[PDB]
């Protein structure tokens, strides 16, 4: 039922986990990164 675009969204979710998580574990780094730097 549907199978095409069940595939294509089901892909497509996977993926873009891959980018959110790349900026989101970047925030936690930058924060940090960022404080350290500077002293």
């Amino acid at each position: 039922s549907q199978a095409e675009a069940t595939r294509q969204a089901a892909a497509q979710e996977e993926r873009l986990a891959d980018l959110a998580s790349d900026l989101l574990l970047q925030y936690l780094l930058q924060g940090g990164a960022r404080q350290r730097g500077l002293g």
